């Protein structure tokens, strides 16, 4: 069967055949669309099929589908599974899986880059100190003094689900949140809870607006340990504006490395519950969301004040006006410091080209419109006018319950 | 079976139950989500009729009463005997309003209950249709103080006697293909302008030429009419700061009046049913003025502002886009034509979801269309999970009449 997506700006119509390789469910039914819902331990029995599907895909990709090497490897895996009930991926298969998980990440506008991922194999890691060292090396490699390189570090897979490796932080580098008795928050409101768990674990909180959280790391299902990232490894950019000289006095800065640490990498039915990855930012993540969400640093008011916009009527578009200048500032600051960043116009155009190529070479590109369209200026970016089909391929990056909610404390 | 919607900004969680009463099919499956796709008999009619009359008598707190039972029989006897049935005025008023209430793509639904309904089921000709439409335009416009309204022409019979308004809105601007290679006026209406000129319209061949109506009565051949110009309230576009803006020659019409949709009440189909409310500012400024395929004025405006167009990252598109929308809002306000901005529109809709969840058990909403095409995440709708599903009565898209009609 065939499915067609149209672009309403260009009239270019594409045909998706790839969605036929999608078994996982979406949340949607014929009666209900759940496209805007954010969140819509395995037997031998169910494992070998997932391994088989994965290794036929790997083997196809390297042009060895049906070979001896292929067959011997299905045999090898079959056996390991029957014997130990799990299996180990070869290096080449890990690399290929992590890549394809990114490539299948339908909420990711940054996929043109999918083939260039640096993979760090951390499957020999046994302790939370081991993890810290791996994570520092990752932060350092990826940061590359501002010339950011995408990377993922991959720690041991789930076994019995009682010995999980996890990174309690939701990103490797994130700023502390601090709820005050007056009810106001100091720093980043999104990190209040995790900030509490850190303090409670023994972290001495500086209690500033931009305190870099400590890494909180679980190995082998043990209680997580605290570590501090070397400050020299944390690239930050102070935010200033090109025309507006008062902007710097607002006191804003941001870290340069976006590094998602709370997702689960599924490859060949195996579950990699610590797999922190990173690329570089698109400017709007910081300037629209991080700075201007009501439940984040919420600086829109303070910025429109300085600009002396008319704030007595929403219809002065004062918020929209401040929004743009802040985003100008983020982009200006990173560029002046030579820290890789991409604006939303350029990122969305690149994504359109990626997507079309993917249709040609692969027979499709799953894409989640709700997330692909940037949180500002949506319709003046080409992704707005692009129909997209959203569906789950493996390998894949999934959300997973936060570990403070599940962890069984040893003490 | 009981679904939860979360707001990620306020942590408010609502529980939807209205969706189990959903009847039409969405486009999505267990395997594939089509949320972002624009267009995803006697025995047939009686359950549809019943389903509808059941909800109606439930709305007037008379469910199961004799008045209810009597109607259900009357309609049954009419279907069996005539192949169709006729709605009571009260059922018609209720259906129209409820179709609006159910429009999952409409951010404006807090207003749903004040729909003025014009019963045009007694219309027989295209001239009749023209009178009714001019009357709708004038009532709804109201010297600038716009009032939501819909006019309903006779329902489909054997499907070869359809009433249609060929325009996609009652008031739109002509599209002309130029020897230059470019387009004059509104590129979205080239096809339709050709058709009008084919039927014999003297086109002024300007930029903001108000289209002629093409009215199909009783499945006949459509005829041309000009809306009296004094009925079409238009707004010249200026900016509170920028002196030069006005010299772009921009204007827009006050009354958005969707006229190509099909209204389904209780299995009966009303294929000509233009309705109008009023504009949310982003509709004109962001979409009509700025879309590559529309009036596409970003380039021109950026130059008058003298911003660095050398590179995307200066956000010059974004800068000009804002001020274009300031101008639209300011201009409508200065002329006292109702318009609403996207902040206020979305805020109002969040209030309207809460009331609907509290009062009806839910609210079908299509996030893709609800979120303004500019500044999404600073509007509250961005952070609101919504569930999209199809309830009836409904407004539905339908094929352009020219693809279908035979002369
Ligand atoms: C070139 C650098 C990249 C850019 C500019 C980029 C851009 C983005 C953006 C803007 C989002 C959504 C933003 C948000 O709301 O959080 C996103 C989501 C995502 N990205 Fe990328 N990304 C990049 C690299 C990567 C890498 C290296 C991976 C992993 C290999 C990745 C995997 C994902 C996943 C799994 C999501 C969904 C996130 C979630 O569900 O919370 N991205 N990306
Ligand atoms: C009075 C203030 C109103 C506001 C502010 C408003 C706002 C909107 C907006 C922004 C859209 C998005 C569609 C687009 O951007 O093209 C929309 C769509 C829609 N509205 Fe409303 N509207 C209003 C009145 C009405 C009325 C009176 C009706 C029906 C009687 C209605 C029914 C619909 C329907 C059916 C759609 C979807 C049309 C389509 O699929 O193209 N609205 N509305
Ligand atoms: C509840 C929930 C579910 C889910 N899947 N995800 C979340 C993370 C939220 C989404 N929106 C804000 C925050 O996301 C913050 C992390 N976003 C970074 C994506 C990115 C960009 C560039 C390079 C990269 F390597 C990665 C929360
Ligand atoms: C192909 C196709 C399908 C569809 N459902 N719709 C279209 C009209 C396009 C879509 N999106 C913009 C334009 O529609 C024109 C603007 N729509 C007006 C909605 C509205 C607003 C305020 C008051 C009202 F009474 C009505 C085309
Ligand atoms: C409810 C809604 O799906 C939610 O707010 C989404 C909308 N789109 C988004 N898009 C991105 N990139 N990141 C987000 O966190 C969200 N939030
Ligand atoms: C592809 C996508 O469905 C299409 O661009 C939609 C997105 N959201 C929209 N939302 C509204 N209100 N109006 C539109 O015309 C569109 N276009």
């Amino acid at each position: 069967r065939f499915l067609k997506v149209k672009n309403w700006e260009t009239d270019v119509v594409l045909t998706d055949t790839l969605h036929l390789k999608s078994t996982l469910e979406t949340g949607c039914t014929e009666h209900i669309c759940m496209g805007s819902i954010v969140l819509p331990v395995r037997t031998k029995d169910q494992l070998f099929p997932l391994a088989k599907e994965f290794l036929d895909q790997y083997y196809s990709s390297i042009k060895r589908f049906g070979s001896k090497a292929h067959m011997d490897r299905l045999e090898e895996v079959n056996k390991e599974i029957e014997s130990t009930s799990t299996y180990q991926l070869k290096d080449t298969e890990l690399i290929y899986g992590a890549k394809h998980a990114w490539r299948n990440a339908s909420r990711c506008v940054g996929r043109i880059q999918w083939s260039k991922l640096q993979v760090f194999d951390a499957r020999d890691c046994t302790t939370a100190h081991g993890m810290f060292n791996y994570i520092c090396n990752h932060v350092k490699y990826a940061t590359n003094k501002g010339n950011l390189r995408s990377a993922i570090t991959i720690f041991p897979q789930r076994t019995d689900g009682k010995h999980d490796f996890r990174v309690w932080n939701s990103q490797l580098i994130r700023y502390a949140g601090y709820k005050q008795p007056d009810g106001s928050t100091l720093g980043d409101p999104a990190n209040v809870q995790f900030t509490e768990i850190c303090i409670q674990q023994g972290w001495k909180a500086p209690r500033g607006r931009f305190d870099v959280l400590p890494l909180l790391l679980q190995a082998n299902g043990n209680d997580p340990e605290l570590f501090q990232i070397p400050p020299e490894l944390v690239l930050e950019v102070p935010i200033r504006h090109p025309k507006f000289d008062w902007f710097k006095d607002l006191g804003l800065k941001w870290y340069g490395l976006p590094a998602v640490s709370n997702m689960l990498l599924e490859i060949g039915g195996l579950e990699f519950s610590a797999c922190p990855f990173s690329g570089w930012y698109m400017g709007t993540e910081i300037g629209v969301r991080n700075y201007c969400d009501n439940s984040r640093y919420n600086i829109l008011e303070e910025v429109a004040k300085k600009m002396d916009l008319d704030m007595r009527k929403t219809s002065s578009l004062w918020k929209d006006q401040a929004l743009v200048e802040i985003n100008i500032a983020v982009l200006y600051s990173f560029q002046s410091d030579k820290v890789t960043i991409v604006d939303h116009h350029s990122a969305t155009e690149s994504f359109i080209k990626h997507m079309e190529n993917e249709y040609r070479c692969r027979g499709g590109c799953p894409a989640d419109w709700v997330w692909i369209v940037p949180p500002m200026s949506g319709s003046i970016t080409p992704v707005f006018h692009q129909e997209m089909l959203n569906y789950r391929l493996t390998p894949s990056f999934e959300a997973q319950p936060d570990p403070w909610n599940t962890h069984v404390w040893k003490g």
